[PDB]
């Protein structure tokens, strides 16, 4: 019957569907058509709305939705998947209304069979500005469990020789990976999340070896490094290198050289200062005083040198330092025209129209 992109409900059901289509909805359900098709199915109803014209009808969808998003995230947050998996819903729901109702401006890149899908009644930019406030807080949300996941395996798996090795680190950087792609989630989120997993094992373990037993050796130096370019040579493998994660190990991978290099003669400390330009004066000189196999007068030459350069500043960087979000408008191929709606989830009540 040539269906326009489009699904309406019966002005009622408004709840039924929100709760088929997102709070029932478990991701493992595939989905089998789409890692987010209920990001794409309700574009196909805010579309139904415009064309009605019925600004309370979108106006309620969206708002039911978003209670419903946030309802399920609160009754999850602890679960990877499921916040993975509504963070790039939400997202996606997000490149519709740019895709879609967008103007000239996010139209550049749309077939026209896309830029006849479009909605004509309504600008919905309100919508678009909370959606993306939810989707920073569900971001987040992930960070969140994320860290949850790793804090208890980043001093083991690192720091430690031989119940955690950075094969496990390794072994859940690819879980989390998996379930991202798995999502559909856009790849510069995966390269966000990364750079955010990356930092923390830095932070974590650095303030570690500003702390524990008591810095650790020679040994431990190589540990790291070896540490370090094994999550290097993982990043290369998925090509997750350019996410900047690697850069935001700059200190641990100077505190791990920091303990190999030669600890003695003049020409020793003018190299740990060239070299240790990321580290601050009193990170090098507490890293050297926890030393164990460094004298007094090898760390007076030294703070000698890096007069504020720079020091102070808090120790123990604060792990915690969440780095910014963005998502980048990634307009989509696909075309409601044809997307597949299984019956496995009863939302036939909906009519193709």
């Amino acid at each position: 019957k040539d269906f326009q992109g489009m699904l309406e409900y019966h002005k009622e059901d408004e709840a039924l569907l929100i709760r088929n289509l997102v709070t029932d909805l478990k991701p493992q359900m595939l989905s089998g058509t789409v890692p987010c098709l209920p990001a794409y199915i309700l574009y196909m109803c805010i579309r139904h709305a415009d064309y009605t014209n019925d600004d309370l009808k979108v106006h309620s969808l969206l708002t039911s939705t978003i209670n419903g998003i946030k309802k399920v995230l609160k009754k999850h947050n602890d679960d990877f998947e499921m916040t993975s998996f509504w963070l790039s819903n939400t997202c996606r729901l997000l490149h519709c209304l740019k895709q879609y109702s967008g103007d000239e401006g996010f139209m550049t890149q749309n077939t026209a069979k896309q830029n006849e899908h479009c909605l004509k009644n309504f600008d919905l930019t309100e919508y678009r500005q909370v959606l993306s406030d939810l989707s920073i807080q569900i971001y987040q949300q992930l960070i969140k469990i994320a860290e949850g996941v790793l804090q208890p395996m980043i001093v083991s798996a690192m720091l430690e020789n031989e119940s955690y090795c950075l094969e496990a680190i390794i072994r859940q950087m690819n879980a989390f990976h998996t379930v991202m792609c798995d999502q559909g989630l856009d790849p510069e989120i995966i390269l966000q999340v990364f750079k955010q997993l990356f930092y923390m094992i830095n932070a974590v373990t650095l303030n570690n070896l500003l702390l524990r037993k008591d810095v650790c050796s020679w040994s431990t130096g190589m540990q790291l490094r070896y540490n370090i370019s094994q999550l290097e040579e993982w990043l290369r493998g998925r090509n997750l290198h350019q996410s900047g994660a690697v850069q935001t190990m700059e200190p641990l991978i100077q505190a791990a050289q920091l303990l190999q290099l030669k600890k003695k003669t003049q020409e020793d400390a003018e190299a740990i200062c060239s070299l240790c330009t990321s580290l601050s004066t009193q990170q090098i000189v507490k890293i050297l005083n926890l030393y164990t196999p460094v004298t007094v007068a090898f760390i007076r030459t030294i703070q000698a040198q890096l007069q504020e350069r720079n020091d102070p500043q808090q120790l123990l960087l604060d792990a915690k330092h969440m780095f910014p979000v963005l998502f980048p408008f990634n307009p989509s191929s696909l075309t409601m025209d044809s997307i597949h709606i299984p019956a496995c989830l009863n939302l036939e009540f909906l009519n193709e129209v």
